[PDB]
């Protein structure tokens, strides 16, 4: 009668429990995660490196007659006749000076390398800095590792490698970070007559922050500072930890990946150009590891820059990169103010030994430093545990019937 | 004795159930969410849309008879006498030009619409663009989709109406990305001899990223990009993803919403200031979409400019939107480096036929690209799904009575 | 036999429960935390203070004979005995002015304070305020509040203080935020003879953007505007909202916290420094709070200076700050366009009585507004909450076993 009737309810009661912890059981099998952000005023924050470079790759005082002969087509300084382009941008001044020695009348050519070319001929970090400070200590050149990119011969501070002990932060502030003063040099800038990827329109420099374990992709992926300004660049570390499978795609930072000891996305792009341009070219660029013939000027004008710009700008399948479980991001903030004022300018070209235009071209001063808030973990964390969804499908299970494993288990076999 | 002394703890045991319990179930009923914020290397990335305008509306040797009595006084280059204000900021070769077609003597009126005045006199697309490229590919100005603004007659690349494929990214880096070089042509910026809505102290052009699905708001949301430099935008992807109610206010994207296919804020803005402009003045401006009569030149003056000044500025209250479900932002870094150097200054004005001075005064690059983590996803989840609570306040009745349904129930009645 | 086989099967069955409970405890006490995290459009939204600094702290045209004596040293105008140091960067114009008022022959010292001195010398809102526009209304420097920190006088918008009714935002855009133009008056900065703590090589101003009832550090904090542009800065209020322990470090912002009613590490951070200075120099700073006295020029140069360069550089350990239990941070976004055009040059020339090249060197727009996602909350939330540990952990007795608290007590005593 009423006894049996809600028997059938209990049909209900069953019917309900399947719906229920078929829920909670398909959900663990999505595997789901959430997210753990916090922003916060660190303490012993390491700084991270400074890669900077000019973006006039070659000082035209140091462009030597051979290094005209074998490179002058690739820097669009001689036609394919090596001779001066009748096209050229004359300067009554300059034309002179090139087609000086761009006189190969009494000139047999000598052995000639990229390398040595930008090592030598790129601007010099000793000439450049002005003036260095980090957190009240004074830098020197001494504190800035040499480092060749596309650019050509760059430097990096807080490099952290040489066994010098990385360089800390503890407050927010410019006064707890990094300021340099910098010439780059407007009159050491060789002519632009023609459009190559080794001439440039802009006058200034190309700046990069990066781990010190992660090297830098300068050209693709850093940012500008105008001569002729004090510019802030506030920061924030955003330190990215991610799930492995099944959770996520995910790759161990302790990455068993070639040339850097280290596995992150900047690497694994530098390590695939690599291969890419040697097995295409039969040679690699100056600033590519391994240990393969560095590209000729021709070699570079031919094969070796196309084939790098294909993989920067149209590739879409060739050098794609997957995601490590560790990544540093550094939110940036920018802001400018003019070097120099009026009130000022006479001081830093009698400091100088310039003039006072120079100094309004090519004086130029940054500081990098970060805010209150200096450290931000964004950290990807599992949403449900196994004992969570045992307790759930368990405490599920005696609320419409108060079964057990044992109950189950016992009843299924007497 | 100490049988029913515990049985006094039953009691005990039955009071904390009752505060545990009813915790769970309070926390359910306030539809808790939490986020999972995902920071990714995309692949396939869609490029968003970018417009941009310059920031002078019309082009001075465009300006007719015609148009400057019509439109004149908007200008603030005739006074409510048709006449040449006596307090301009005169220019020996300029004032002559423009009182020479201000002699209306033997002047009749004839028709003139605001939207034909933008499109022909706004500044061209085809003699703006200097140089466009993105990933390798070059662009012309069939790439570009005209839109007016409130700036005028403007441009929108990858505007991805027109059928044709959006276009897609891989990397970080410039080169996966726009970059376009303009000019600005200051030599065609109206005179500035009061001020209005329509005129400008800036020199340079505003720029908006945007989804191809959602219009261009330039006027309040969009950034600006300095003449004279070469500004590096890096951008990031993020997708917001909230949830409908009970858990959140939320509408629907695909929403039934008037004059677009889509619901964004955007929109929704746009939607209602035209109504609004409509009702108020019996007029739409130019860039308002319907099929109201376009405002005149006295109707902006009088009534359509103050009405959006309005809506814009000081208005709490009429036109305030609700939260899409789904919202794009990008987030942006900038950067600049001068342009021209010194050694490319005289390449360019040779190149374009323009004075080397010219050249420093009006070009521009502008560089549009991501990072490396290019794609963000900001997505709310629910927190407590019933299933979770029944397996909860379940796993809680057994816990201190090892009670259920049909133990309740069953006992309820028999 | 199959009964008794099944019995050590429970022994299996009880083995797994201690694993699995015992995880859900020992998470339980990690206290572990999760992120709630929503960007919205806002409304009612409270607009935050702007404070703002000339980078050039005294007027040359206000500094006074007994202004030069006492403090001329510290500007570096004048050397140890008095005088104007031979290395001079002379300006036959300048110069002549100086050493006029440099001539101390008929002069005897009188009573000098830097409050006095900053406060009289410093740049006036009055004449630098060429405009100010928010939300439509017109400002007036009545809007500006006088503000002294290390720049000396600076002024701050909706300080809120003065029981005026503090602004609102409602929209994303320009209209809905501040715009201010500014003359910051290069012809008035003093002369830089050479480098002190108070002259510098830059022209244009500093910005920060914080609470009403957060302190500013403009000095470590703040961001740059450059003159002769128009500058956007596009904002996102982000309130951060942390736990208490045990779920974290988290300190009360109703801090009973000294020389200010609210606890914030900015004003954390001045506390110290006040301190510092007081018990190491005997001397407060002009910009610092309590009632020590003010630092003479000589205490400034001598003790002041160096003492707070020390906190502000090398400091790691003496004035480090706790986590508030809420922080407002504002993201930004910068932005540029030149100004003056040449369309529009002539215009302000003539509007302000300056000259074109000085409208040029000296002026400055700046814009101050929110995006349409205008607000951004980042709460952390507990995610084990007691009652879901009860239900989880008796969820899984049930399961494994099918036991109570009551099966335990009483079979523990029976
Ligand atoms: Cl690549
Ligand atoms: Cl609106
Ligand atoms: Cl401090």
């Amino acid at each position: 009668l009423k006894r049996v009737v809600w028997a059938l309810c209990f049909m209900g009661s069953l019917a309900l429990l399947a719906l229920v912890c078929t829920n909670r059981i398909q959900y663990y099998f999505l595997y789901p995660h959430v997210t753990k952000l916090d922003e916060v005023a660190a303490t012993r924050l390491t700084f991270p490196a400074v890669t900077f470079c000019n973006l006039n790759e070659f000082r035209f005082s140091r462009v030597t007659k051979n290094d005209l002969y074998h490179a002058g087509e690739l820097l669009a300084l001689l036609n394919n006749r090596y001779e001066i382009p009748d096209t050229q941008t004359a300067d009554e001044k300059q034309l002179e000076i090139l087609q000086d020695k761009a006189n190969f009348r009494n000139f047999k050519p000598k052995p000639f390398n990229m390398l040595e070319f930008y090592d030598r001929a790129g601007h010099d970090i000793r000439e450049m800095l002005l003036s260095c400070f980090f957190r009240g200590e004074q830098c020197s050149p001494e504190d800035f590792k040499v480092v060749f990119t596309r650019y050509g011969k760059c430097y990096t501070f807080n490099a952290g490698q040489d066994g010098k002990p990385r360089l800390i932060t503890m407050k927010g502030g410019t006064g707890n970070g990094l300021e340099i003063m910098l010439d780059i040099q407007q009159d050491e800038y060789l002519p632009v007559w023609g459009e190559t990827d080794e001439t440039s329109f802009e006058a200034g420099i190309k700046v990069q922050i990066h781990s010190q374990d992660e090297p830098p992709l300068i050209d693709q992926l850093g940012f500008g500072v105008a001569p002729g300004f004090q510019t802030f660049v506030s920061c924030q570390e955003q330190r990215l930890i991610y799930l492995p499978p099944p959770w996520g795609d995910c790759k161990a930072t302790t990455g068993d990946s070639e040339f850097y000891d280290t596995y992150s996305i900047t690497a694994c792009r530098i390590d695939c150009e690599t291969r890419y341009l040697v097995e295409n070219c039969n040679c690699r660029m100056v600033h590519m590891p391994g240990d393969a013939p560095y590209c000729t000027p021709e070699q570079y004008k031919e094969c070796a820059d196309p084939a790098l710009d294909f993989l920067v700008e149209k590739d879409n399948e060739y050098c794609v990169c997957e995601m490590p479980c560790n990544v540093t991001r550094y939110g940036k903030e920018l802001s400018m103010v003019k070097i120099p004022s009026k009130a000022s300018a006479k001081y830093l070209a009698k400091k100088y030994n310039k003039s006072e235009q120079y100094i309004g071209e090519n004086i130029l001063v940054l500081d990098i430093f970060f805010e209150a808030l200096n450290y931000e973990t964004i950290e990807q964390k599992k949403a449900y545990e196994v004992a969570g969804l045992l307790g759930d499908i368990g405490g599920q299970m005696g609320l419409f019937i108060g079964a057990s494993i044992l109950t189950v288990l016992e009843l299924f076999d007497y």
